[PDB]
């Protein structure tokens, strides 16, 4: 009796909703008030839970349910097929939260909703924010939530609900599809939620870049009263946010892989409502993923990826479709393995539970790491996740111009002026630059686009890291293919200029020592004041005895490091050759000056 109620009428304001008469349910009827038909964009669901939100079960249909107790948020959603999918959020505050979820709105939107937490101080102000969930679900479920749903709530006796209401935002048109919707799979997401903008700058400290946010766009309420203004505690301070997303296909890794070599943002490579097939996606995407699965199906080691390949080129078995991938394009093969080897081998190592193949399907977790922080910590509740740290990177950088692209007949769309700006913006971040890196067209796609990251290397575990060298002679040996292709081929690679945020300038040292030599290894331990391996640290040295300096960026330090081209070009016609040093333009001989290295411990 009575049990229906009207939570965007009754609510919208303020409701002491009576659960003592068993369970209460309100039609959501978005049918009057918006019209699906020709819409591209983001509805916001949200409500304000205040005293009496302990102890209660929420849901949404049948499709996702929540139990409440004062320590904890836990969930269970349908998914398009793999059935259900259950979390449990260990709650960092004691007071009021708002329950959020978005629904994207178009044919050509994500397939995911979002699900998230917002828990207030004792004085109502928005102080902390859960992992922002991402469940893959049915084409039907996705259009239904668009249009009409119910919502239940149940006691086991009344709850507070306030600002409870529905607000949209359109996707920008004038942004081509992959793009539209490149941080729907991150923790900028918040940027396009007018209410979470500020949150955001105060919790990480970075931009909501407005052509990549979709600022300007215009976040307009539908239905009852939600909160759509900054309710921010002004004391906020930093704290790594977490996005957790759930791949339906159980293609995580292969997904992940694909998203990390060709740059490609990890929504394209997530479940699509039609199927699509973008030209990034045909062309590296796909092919990139289909590797990863390839190599899983064959059920070899992640330690012997080098060798697997090394085995395709010089002595493969004829029909076998992995040998044939690898054969396709070798340096590709070579980037995407070494990448997945990395991320699995980090998997391994978060949990005991955790193996290598529990790594294939596992969700990710993108994690807004705090500008400057030399420490990006995981939340506990990740540990049985492929865990990515979003830091700006090399794309981030290439400032105005046509798209910038890797070829054997040299880098396009990067003139002088380009990269002039590119390094103004850069130190006016407070980045510096420590040397040149040399890589492969892929490498170069992967490190600028993707982001530098962890590569598994045959070499010893102490001296691992990006190899770099002040000395763009040393890294010019390194900018092609880094083995043959099957019939003995190497093609010229692309320069790149390589900075670290400025907070590092501390960790970047030098020694005489030879790197890489066995006999320097306690030497440099006592410099950087702990055994190697290096963590947010450099250390440079002679390359060989006597011989031209390199630098080695801990890999943890790398992560963070920015890559963008170079203008000196890898010459075609002498591809093994020697940099001539009259090909290096004055104009970035003149923006090359390096760092003062620490040459004696701090302590
Ligand atoms: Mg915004």
């Amino acid at each position: 009796v009575n049990e229906a109620f009207d939570l965007w009428q009754e609510c919208a304001t303020h409701c002491q909703l009576d659960l003592s008469q068993g369970i209460r349910s309100s039609e959501l009827d978005l049918t009057p008030l918006f019209e699906t038909s020709n819409e591209e964009g983001i509805l916001h669901y949200s409500m304000l839970l205040g005293e009496g939100n302990e102890g209660l079960k929420l849901a949404i249909d049948n499709a996702l349910t929540l139990h409440t107790t004062h320590s904890t948020i836990n969930f269970t959603s349908e998914t398009a097929e793999s059935g259900p999918r259950s979390y449990s959020y260990i709650r960092k505050g004691e007071n009021n939260w708002s329950l959020n979820w978005l629904v994207p709105v178009g044919d050509d939107a994500p397939a995911s909703i979002k699900i998230f937490f917002l828990e207030q101080d004792a004085v109502g102000l928005n102080r902390y924010i859960s992992p922002i969930y991402s469940i893959e679900v049915s084409n039907n479920l996705l259009n239904s939530l668009a249009h009409k749903s119910t919502f239940y709530i149940r006691a086991f006796s009344m709850v507070n609900i306030s600002s409870a209401g529905v607000s949209y935002v359109a996707a920008p048109q004038q942004h081509h599809r992959q793009k539209r919707w490149s941080e729907w799979h991150t923790g900028k997401l918040l940027c396009f939620l007018d209410p979470f903008d500020a949150f955001y700058n105060y919790v990480t400290q970075h931009t909501c870049n407005p052509d990549d946010t979709w600022e300007g766009q215009i976040y307009r309420v539908l239905a009852g009263n939600p909160a759509t203004l900054d309710t921010t505690a002004p004391s906020t301070t930093p704290a790594v946010i977490s996005h957790r997303i759930h791949f339906d296909r159980g293609n995580s890794l292969a997904s992940l892989t694909a998203h990390q070599v060709c740059g490609i943002p990890l929504e394209s490579l997530a479940r699509t409502r039609h199927p699509r097939g973008w030209e990034e996606l045909n062309n590296c995407g796909y092919p990139v993923r289909n590797l990863v699965s390839l190599f899983i199906l064959a059920r070899l080691s992640w330690d012997r990826v080098e060798q697997v390949i090394h085995n395709a080129l010089t002595n493969p078995t004829p029909g076998n479709a992995l040998d044939d991938a690898i054969r396709e394009a070798p340096e590709r093969a070579r980037v995407t393995l070494t990448l997945a080897a990395a991320q699995v081998n980090q998997f391994d190592n978060q949990a005991a539970g955790n193996t290598p193949e529990q790594a294939q399907s596992a969700d990710v977790v993108s994690l807004s790491c705090s500008a400057g922080a030399l420490h990006c910590s995981a939340p506990a509740d990740s540990a049985n996740a492929l865990l990515e740290r979003e830091h700006p990177n090399g794309a981030n950088f290439l400032g105005a111009g046509e798209a910038v692209s890797f070829t054997t007949r040299g880098t396009r769309n990067w003139s002088s002026a380009r990269l002039n700006h590119a390094h103004q913006q850069l130190i006016a971040r407070g980045y510096v630059f420590v040397g040149y890196h040399g890589s492969s067209l892929e490498g170069a796609q992967s490190i600028v686009f993707g982001g530098i990251r962890t590569r598994t290397q045959a070499l010893d575990d102490v001296w691992q890291g990006l190899y770099i060298s002040g000395d763009p002679a040393v890294a010019y040996g390194y900018a092609q293919d880094q083995e043959p292709d099957s019939r003995g081929r190497i093609r010229n690679g692309t320069m790149l200029r390589v900075y670290v945020p400025g907070t590092a300038t501390a960790y970047l040292y030098e020694t005489p020592l030879t790197l890489a030599d066995p006999e320097a290894v306690d030497a440099v331990g006592h410099l950087i004041g702990h055994p190697l391996p290096l963590q947010t640290e450099a250390i440079t040295g002679p390359e060989e005895a006597g011989g031209r300096p390199a630098t080695i960026l801990g890999w943890e330090l790398a992560e963070q490091a920015v890559a963008i081209p170079s203008t000196i070009p890898t010459d075609p016609s002498n591809i093994g050759g020697d940099l001539d040093p009259s090909s290096i333009p004055d104009e970035e001989s003149d923006i090359s000056a390096l760092p003062d290295n620490v040459t004696k411990p701090h302590h």
